[PDB]
């Protein structure tokens, strides 16, 4: 379902802010925009209290995660807060063993062959490429020889003139922070409807 | 203090709407947007269920109430539903005296000096004048003479291009629907802007 | 039925004349023309027996009515001379409920959202506009959004220029005094020919 | 009486101002300028001393009424004071009566057709039309039809421009304000001068 979520929606808000409120007002923004996968950060000040209060937007469809979950307390608070999926920028095997025993999706971030077979082995086959402005729709189309089963969800600069080529390059989604989030909420709303319909239009 | 909120926002949005979501969200939008009056009129199906589900954004400063109320029973909804204010098209001495009562801010709607007398008559001194594209602000100018303490909140046609000639002529607030509320959400959220950046411009 | 055959027919004529003898030369002109319904007005001396001499083109399938009807004794006498609807400028209380005990379809005429609502409350849903040259389409437009449900039929300057428009702002029918019933029989029926073309034109 | 007085002058000066000594002044001017009917309206601060003040006048020839009567508490000061005719800007019942027993001239505004037809059951057929700006001519000419025998003064934007238009629709008087009376004392004086050679000039 996880997956299947990904697949559909093809892009995933990664909530950066400095307030309970910018993070809130931004996430209602990005959603009445067309985009339905929401990661609130950890990063966002009460990231938790944030998540929880956006609950009620499950039931007009939203999907609410937390993102930038680095250690293990952090990944309960934002379960028992509500959280749909857990996404960190880096694999961290104690996370995924807590996701997996808890029974939520997990998507740890890898940046090399090495960490990608790593997380394989810990049962993940979608991951987080982070920092993708650093290694770019190159490093997924060198994945697709070896490891022509493993699926990319890149974070990190994708934008409105890239997003197609991260498409080209086979990814199953993306996920965009400071191109679609950045600004105000109108200025968000906005932003959030052109990367639907570029997305798209590819 | 009802008077005071008008005042202070100088604007509020009377949004029609086909359904529940569609209202909900354009409430959000216009609020993401910088207007805290919000009118959910009678003629947005469970125009109630709207009202109760926005309920939250009172915690956020928004100041949610009813219009297009036509009756006590539809009043009586409103409030039930937690609405902070009732705004009519038309001077309805059942609704001022259930508003009385229940200690209730109502706004009837107003077009003429005798429908205005008898509005006065009835203890209310903040009138909508309504259809405000028929009367105009020539209506306003007007009755600054005989009646100088009475204030005007125009509702129909307000738009962009006019809105500063209507608190030109002395209005304490503007009621505006399509030329705000039509659109798809991130369409309604950007209009909010513009109202309250050219509302400031004057 | 009544609104029914507002609905089909969709142009009344207002008919103001000097005598009787003029009325009745300007109702056979019109109907001759393919105006079916025609309100004699009570401003035309013994308005009574114009309607009852005309009661034998109601075999010819006119359907004949008084208009300015300002009192229940006029009503009275209308609906006791073949009256098959009543018209007034304004809204009357007695004459609504003098028509609704008599079974006989009453119009009255509103100009403000406040007379609006006490029509409705009195029961009437087909409301003739009065003055429209005053009010405009502009008013019929802004009438839509708070009462979707209200139908009108403007009277007042509806002419050749304007008919289509008042139509593309949701007028159920229009009403036209002397646009259609001033000159002579001879130039009444061809404007009342005039009148179905550019109808039907639009 | 009454009704002839308003036939023969064709003006009424409609007097607002900030002071007694201002609208005594002004009330002066306009008389010195050939303006005979001098409407004191109560928004002027001790009205009542005012017409009191002015009763002198009347030796003159000067006919004192009162404006902007909304009270019947407010009537019976004016009446008190030696007025010799109401005016208002609304219908009211209440005054009405209180007229009518008292003997005295009453001249109620309104600004629809059914508001028109509740003065005519209330005994009034000279009736102020308020707003004038807002309604026209186009709404005197409109009157005629239904209602040949009501005549009209219209109060609200009447200028230089457009007195003659007015008397063209077919109105009985005028009610001028701010064309007339604001300004100094000469510049209202000499303002009086042009209206009366206007009005005389068609």
């Amino acid at each position: 379902k996880m997956e299947e979520l990904f697949k559909k929606h093809k892009i995933v808000a990664v909530l950066r802010a400095n307030s309970v409120e910018e993070a809130k007002k931004k996430a209602l923004a990005v959603f009445l925009g067309g985009v339905h996968l929401i990661e609130i950060t950890f990063t966002v000040p009460d990231a938790d209290t944030v998540i929880k209060e956006l609950s009620f937007l499950k039931e007009m469809g939203a999907i609410i995660g937390a993102g930038t979950v680095t250690s293990v307390e952090q990944c309960r608070k934002a379960v028992e807060s509500g959280a749909e999926f857990i996404v960190s920028p880096h694999l961290d095997e104690e996370i995924s063993q807590f996701c997996k025993e808890k029974g939520v999706f997990y998507m740890p971030g890898v940046m090399t062959p090495t960490e990608l077979v790593k997380a394989m082995k810990l049962g993940h086959t979608i991951l987080k490429l982070f920092p993708g402005e650093v290694v770019g729709p190159q490093f997924v189309k060198a994945m697709k020889g070896p490891f022509p089963n493993v699926k990319f969800v890149p974070t990190g600069g994708v934008n409105l003139d890239n997003v197609c080529e991260w498409f080209k390059a086979g990814v199953l989604a993306v996920g965009v922070g400071s191109a679609l989030v950045k600004g105000t909420p109108v200025e968000v709303a906005e932003k959030a409807k052109a990367f639907v319909e570029k997305i798209r239009g590819c």
